[PDB]
């Protein structure tokens, strides 16, 4: 059972942007771009939003690794517990993605994976709740699973389009 977001708050325009405000160390440069890109695809397609990536001026989107309180009144709690949160459509904070810096982000699993929680992550930057199918992606359990053959379960297909439809 796939939920939406309290108000059912979602972007209302298709063409939307997502900045990297910074990198954490723990991985690579590039494999840090390439999981979020794939994250974001993820949900391009299956819908009729399309997300693009800047470095420079204000996105839509920001992705952003941050340690205990970094100035949203939602503080991390250092590795472990907590490992990344998002916040619904929206301008401002709003769509913003943040990763525990406390956690060690990896490209498989040797500790947390950024793509898979991104996916979930920026499940919630559109408009997505927490998910009582336990096998959506939506759903609140962090679990690895492989990446390379990663896909959406129908529950979280058929609560995204439930928003944007395709
Ligand atoms: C697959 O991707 C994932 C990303 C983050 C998490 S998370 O464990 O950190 N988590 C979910 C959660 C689980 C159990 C109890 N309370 C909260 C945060 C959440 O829902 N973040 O989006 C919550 C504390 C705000 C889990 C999975
Ligand atoms: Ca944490
Ligand atoms: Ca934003
Ligand atoms: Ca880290
Ligand atoms: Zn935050
Ligand atoms: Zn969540």
């Amino acid at each position: 059972g796939f939920r939406e977001m309290p108000g059912g708050p979602v972007w209302r325009k298709h063409y939307i942007t997502y900045r990297i405000n910074n990198y954490t160390p723990d991985m690579n440069r590039e494999d840090v771009d390439y999981a979020i890109r794939k994250a974001f695809q993820v949900w391009s397609n299956v819908t009729p939003l399309k997300f693009s990536k800047i470095n420079t001026g204000m996105a839509d989107i920001l992705v952003v690794f941050a340690r205990g309180a970094h100035g949203d009144f939602h503080a991390f709690d250092g590795k472990g517990g907590i490992l990344a949160h998002a916040f619904g459509p929206g301008s401002g904070i709003g769509g913003d993605a943040h990763f525990d810096e406390d956690e060690f982000w990896t490209t498989h699993s040797g500790g947390t994976n950024l793509f898979l929680t991104a996916v979930h992550e920026i499940g919630h930057s559109l408009g997505l709740g927490h998910s009582s199918d336990p096998k959506a992606v939506m759903f609140p359990t962090y679990k690895y699973v492989d990446i390379n053959t990663f896909r959406l379960s129908a529950d979280d297909i058929r609560g995204i389009q439930s928003l944007y439809g395709d």
